[PDB]
């Protein structure tokens, strides 16, 4: 409300979005058209922020409908999101249904193979150290969060997975894996924050298994935005 909030200087600006202040417990998130990979690979593609903001709002709404508490308040066309302000826990929570990305790179897993169960991986969000994977003991010792919190985070992650996986599967999409971030609101509540989009999920077409996520950009597979749009279309957002 009073969208001219954009004229202010962002509380924080990252490689893909800008966080603007609205008040004490709310922020405006701007999904820019910046797309990155590696972030040694970069470009600006028209419609990226629009599509990710649109997809993200729908997925958060779906999560909220299944009981998952998120930071989502509302979507403001074309690429804005009003969210509850939270203090992000410096951990990237990765849930994997199919082996891909670093998993196949670091361990003897066959690419595209269905995992026996959703693997949950916690990566430390720290550029200086190259976002190293963590184990519970390390995370606690670093003071990133308590054991109780870490496990609650895992529970939330798996719930998010069951909801999203079922949803995309019904839309002919295979949710390979995804990365979420969690933060605490003013009341100390653990909320799924950041975004849930083709930038943070690996999505394959069920039939052909064509890539529909940011991997087409990092691996130059074709029209990234056109594939991102396929996701929007599949979710009935266009
Ligand atoms: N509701 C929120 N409250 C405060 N900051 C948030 C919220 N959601 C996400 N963020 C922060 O916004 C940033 C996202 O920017 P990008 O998406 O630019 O991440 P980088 O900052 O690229 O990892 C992250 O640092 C994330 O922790």
């Amino acid at each position: 409300k009073l969208e001219e909030i954009l004229k202010k200087q962002p509380l924080y600006s990252g490689k893909a979005k800008s966080i603007y202040e609205i008040d004490d417990d709310k922020v405006l998130i701007e999904f820019r058209d910046d797309i990155t990979a590696g972030g040694a690979k970069h470009d600006v593609k028209q419609g990226k922020g629009y599509l990710n903001a649109l997809i993200s709002s729908k997925l958060f709404e779906a999560l909220e409908e299944n009981g998952v508490k998120t930071h989502y308040i509302k979507y403001i066309e074309p690429r804005y999101m009003i969210a509850k302000k939270v203090e992000i826990i410096p951990i990237e929570v990765i849930v994997r249904n199919i082996a891909a990305g670093s998993l196949c790179r670091r361990y003897p897993f066959e690419e595209g193979k269905e995992l026996p169960f959703p693997i949950v991986q916690f990566d430390y969000k720290n550029d200086e150290y190259g976002d190293p994977m963590l184990n519970e003991d390390i995370a606690v010792a670093l003071g990133l969060a308590t054991r109780e919190e870490l496990n609650k985070i895992k529970e939330i992650a798996l719930k998010v997975n069951e909801v999203l996986k079922k949803l995309f599967d019904e839309k002919g999409i295979i949710l390979v894996d995804f990365k979420i971030e969690i933060g605490k609101d003013r009341e100390g509540n653990l909320l799924v924050a950041d975004e849930i989009s083709p930038d943070t999920m690996r999505l394959w077409d069920k039939e052909t298994r064509d890539v529909l996520d940011k991997d087409v950009f990092r691996k130059d597979l074709g029209d990234v935005i056109a594939k991102y749009r396929i996701v929007a279309e599949r979710l009935g957002l266009l």
